[PDB]
């Protein structure tokens, strides 16, 4: 088996599942675990954005009801270490313990805000456990399909506590942990004693190459045999190479830029809208996506199943607006900092450059700054900063809620004070099924986050990836890469 080499925009600074939520994180974390239900992207023929949800460490499962869900686990499956995978791994993975409560805090410091309202899981037998919330919902399913629900040992988890975990991970997946430089690279090989189908590289290696154009370079000199986070601009040159070829697929995220609203100038909704009035989105994917991107109608995206809004308007686009807003406020024409990592999204740098020359445009200078990995500087020095969220459930749930909400990180980091209207509608939608009331509550949320502008949403981005052409492998609608029956050489 031929060794797999991978130039990488980033890299997660924990291999610990649930810290390593980014867009980075899961293309590594999807190799070395498992989830209880999963995702077959290419079933029936679909170009990797199938919704079908398969058996993976669960072979079954029921709804028992309107809190809680057994699960019957596959018999026999191994950790990477030799120990068989039991109800007691499942039980821990979703505990107060490791992951909700408390005690969980310091170890996973969006645990708690990312999960539901757990109880405690029921433990039934050796391969039955139930999982459980201790109010009514209808999300446990998704939940446990998400990046936020692959399965840890337990034994070894507790032996070397979250932080040695995250730097020598046990999982059950394809593909088992070799090493992991700090922001360098990172290393797996081959699981042959893997439950599903058998790993077709005998190593997968991860190099960060930070400049696209370098990147790029590598993948032409023979270093990389699949490259990471390109842009529309890249595809004729690396098409223009018989050996070569770009493999590109919306993905299941949206770009965006937001504040730290802790700060005066950000403290008022005012300048945040007239910055977000000003956004010429589709100028952006006209001229850095060659129209490959998508421009979603809100915080409201096709993958939240019954609670998409197919009716609703697009954002607005009101320079006229925007000029009154910036004449209105308190800003004095102090320039304001835009904090990127380089190029860590695609077109990040481009974007940026083109919104600054937008925000001039309504009297507003906007000044970028660069930082290196590790180096994001204290949350009082930054101002505007660029994010993405990828959408984790068939919900919209996520990520308004968890994100955005009254437990979240925007309003208790970043300091958003968000009307009280919004917070009740978000406790209202955690808890009720589907129906009138809960979709009409979405569309409330998504209307107030656009009149108050905590994040300003961008597009679905246009995820390019270019590969050898004698690496066969496609993309996936969602910021992780899939090898499990979708890689193979010659
Ligand atoms: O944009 P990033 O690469 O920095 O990662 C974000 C997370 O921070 C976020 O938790 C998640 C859900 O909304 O979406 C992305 O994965």
């Amino acid at each position: 088996r031929r060794a797999l080499r991978l130039g990488v925009n980033g890299l997660p600074n924990s291999l610990e599942p649930v810290n390593a939520i980014s867009n980075v994180g899961p293309r590594i974390v999807n190799q070395i675990f498992d989830t209880l239900i999963a995702r077959d992207f290419f079933a029936k023929g679909a170009p990797g954005n199938a919704i079908d949800l398969v058996p993976a460490l669960a072979e079954s499962w029921e709804r028992i009801d309107e809190k809680s869900v057994r699960f019957k686990l596959r018999q026999k499956v191994m950790f990477h270490d030799g120990v068989e995978l039991t109800a007691d791994d499942v039980a821990y993975t979703f505990s107060s313990e490791r992951l909700w409560g408390p005690e969980a805090i310091k170890k996973i410091p969006l645990g708690k805000s990312y999960s539901l309202d757990f109880d405690e899981p029921v433990v039934e037998d050796k391969y039955t456990v139930t999982l459980r919330t201790k109010t009514p919902s209808y999300l446990i399913e998704t939940f446990v399909a998400s990046w936020m629900s692959r399965i840890v040992p337990k034994e070894y988890y507790k032996k070397l506590g979250a932080v040695d975990f995250g730097n020598k991970p046990v999982g059950t997946g394809p593909y088992k942990f070799v090493e992991f430089v700090a922001g360098d690279r990172v290393v797996l090989e081959a699981n042959d004693a893997y439950w599903g189908p058998k790993p077709t590289a005998s190593k997968i290696t991860y190099q960060i190459v930070a400049e696209p154009a370098t990147r790029v370079a590598g993948l032409i000199s023979g270093e990389y045999d699949i490259i990471t986070t390109l842009t529309p601009d890249d595809i004729q040159l690396i098409n223009s190479y018989p050996d070569l070829e770009t493999r590109g697929t919306l993905i299941e995220n949206f770009h965006m830029f937001t504040f730290n609203m802790n700060q005066e100038v950000f403290k008022d909704k005012k300048l945040r809208r007239a910055l977000a009035l000003a956004v010429n989105r589709p100028i952006m994917v006209e001229a850095l996506w060659k129209k490959q991107a998508s421009i979603p109608a809100g915080f409201n995206f096709p993958n939240y199943g019954e609670t998409f809004d197919p009716k609703r308007k697009a954002m607005e686009y009101n320079v006229e607006e925007a000029k009154r807003l910036v004449k209105e406020s308190g800003y004095d024409g102090t320039p304001i900092t835009y904090h990127t990592m380089g190029n860590y999204y695609a077109n990040a740098m481009p974007a940026l450059m083109m919104m600054i020359e937008m925000w001039k445009q309504i009297g507003v200078n906007v000044v970028m700054k660069t930082y290196a990995p590790g180096s994001f500087p204290p949350d009082n020095q930054t101002w505007m900063r660029n994010w993405s969220n990828g959408q984790w459930m068939t919900d919209a749930y996520a990520t308004i809620v968890p994100e955005f909400g009254p437990n979240g990180q925007v309003q208790k980091r970043w300091g958003w004070k968000a009307p009280a209207e919004f917070n009740e509608l978000c406790q209202k939608v955690t808890v009720l099924p589907n129906g009138k009331e809960r979709f009409d509550a979405y569309n409330r949320m998504r209307d107030i986050f656009e009149e108050e502008a905590p994040a300003v949403i961008l597009y679905q981005p246009y995820d390019v990836y270019a590969a050898r052409k004698d690496v066969h492998w496609k993309p996936v609608s969602f910021e992780m890469m899939e090898f499990r029956n979708n890689l193979s050489f010659g």
